[PDB]
Order: C-alpha cells, then sequence, then structure tokens
C-alpha cells in the first residue's frame, strides 16, 4: 500500500527532488500535493536511504516510473555516488510514502 493507491498524474518536479501528485482527500476531492524528497531520502555508501536527505545533491539520471511494471509500482531511480565516488544505477519503491487526508507524508 502506497499514496500511489489513491493518487494519481504523479511526477517529479524540481529536477528530480520533489514528488508532486493529486491525492484522494477524505471527502474524495482531488487536491494537489507535493513532497520534497530529499527531505526523507538520502544517499548511503550509493543507495537509496529512507529517513536520509539530500539524495538528489550529485545524483544523476533521475527518472520516476509512477506505475512501473506489471506490478505498477511507483519506482524512482538514479545513479548514486558511493563513498569510493563511483555511481550505480539504484532504484527505490516509494511506497514509504502515503496519502493522508489529501497530503505526501512519509511514513
Ligand atoms: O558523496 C556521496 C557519498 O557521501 C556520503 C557520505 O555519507 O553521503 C553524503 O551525500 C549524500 C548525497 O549524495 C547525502 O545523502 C549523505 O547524507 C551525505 O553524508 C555517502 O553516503 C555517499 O555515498
Ligand atoms: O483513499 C483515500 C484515503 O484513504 C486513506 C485512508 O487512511 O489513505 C490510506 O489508504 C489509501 C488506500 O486507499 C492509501 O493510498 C493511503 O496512502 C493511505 O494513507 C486517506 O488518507 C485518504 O485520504
Amino acid at each position: 500500500m502506497s499514496y500511489a493507491d489513491s493518487s494519481r498524474n504523479a511526477v517529479l518536479t524540481n529536477g528530480g527532488r520533489t514528488l508532486r501528485a493529486e491525492c484522494r482527500n477524505a471527502d474524495g476531492n482531488w487536491v494537489t500535493s507535493e513532497l520534497d524528497l530529499d527531505t526523507i531520502i538520502g544517499n548511503n555508501d550509493g543507495h537509496f536511504q529512507w529517513g536520509g536527505q539530500n539524495f538528489t545533491e550529485t545524483a544523476e539520471d533521475i527518472r520516476f516510473h509512477p506505475k512501473e511494471g506489471a506490478a505498477e509500482q511507483p519506482i524512482l531511480r538514479a545513479r548514486l555516488r558511493d563513498c569510493n565516488g563511483e555511481f550505480h544505477d539504484r532504484d527505490v519503491n516509494l511506497n514509504r510514502i502515503q496519502n493522508v487526508n489529501g497530503r505526501l507524508v512519509f511514513q
């Protein structure tokens, strides 16, 4: 279960830092919500880290597939710099992000 189950039209903005969606609220209205991903996802030795910060700082080829695959998962993908300064392609499923009454939150 993620925000995606009750949201639509999810994209990244601000150069891949910002998750922006329309989230169905308590009454079933569709309201705009944005979540700064740099506040909740870090780069830990070239891996995405929930509860980290600033993953975009040197990340390259940031992209987002809101409905990736037959499982339709919200997948963020990026090349991330490891402790040795080498980059590797990485992915993280955004199901730690939830829609709470129309707002995108991190749980
Ligand atoms: O330069 C990236 C490389 O440095 C480390 C050191 O901890 O992470 C730093 O940079 C990240 C953004 O790229 C931040 O998320 C992290 O908080 C900051 O310490 C390594 O973890 C990373 O591989
Ligand atoms: O359906 C929208 C409405 O559902 C709630 C109920 O708590 O959200 C939770 O359940 C959804 C699945 O229907 C998830 O998408 C969502 O992330 C989860 O928080 C309300 O918050 C939301 O307004």
